């Protein structure tokens, strides 16, 4: 699909058997999802943006399920106001900016 | 253009008669630079993002050439780490995402 941006670039997700909405961020070097369980072994990483610095879990090879697109990567779990796809699933997609 | 994400999508953009390098980034719903001296009044604003509020100046109807494709429009000014190009500006160049 080709997705304008008029609007913030939402889509439906499915990671670790739930269903969630999230943000196509080009800005975002790594993905970043809210608060939830995921299994195995993780460690502790600063994200910083906006505003400064949050501390998320690191969870390596997980499997996401992008807009019907499976995609394999590091995905960390911290207090995020915002579930965010960043970079490193993007190019798995093989999603592009386009002008 | 049509850009891939195994970088970060960094373009050169002229602002205020001087070079400077920006993140393309749809997950911004504004753009926002850094601290730099822009002509005309502003108007406070607020921005939320990863980890927590800043205040920044907001400047309206300012020219920007990005990546040689001009747009007018607004301009937040402030302490973000990196000058980061929004939706608000993606769109007048036409840009979209696609997978
Ligand atoms: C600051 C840039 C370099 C990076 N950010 C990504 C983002 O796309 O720039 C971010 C993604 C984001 C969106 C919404 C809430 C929090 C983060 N949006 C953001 O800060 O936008 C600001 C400006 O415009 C407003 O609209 C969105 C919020 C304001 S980030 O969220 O801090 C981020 C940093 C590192 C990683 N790995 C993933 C994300």
């Amino acid at each position: 699909p080709q997705i304008t941006l008029w609007k913030r670039p939402l889509v439906t997700i499915k990671i670790g058997g739930q269903l969630k909405e999230a943000l196509l961020d080009t800005g975002a070097d790594d993905t970043i999802i809210e608060e939830m369980s995921l299994p195995g072994r993780w460690k502790p990483k600063m994200v910083g943006g906006i505003g400064g610095f949050i501390k998320v879990r690191q969870y390596d090879q997980i499997i996401i399920e992008i807009a019907g697109h499976k995609a394999i990567g590091t995905v960390l779990v911290g207090p995020t106001p915002i579930n965010i796809i960043g970079r490193n699933l993007l190019t798995q997609i093989g999603a592009t900016l386009n002008f």
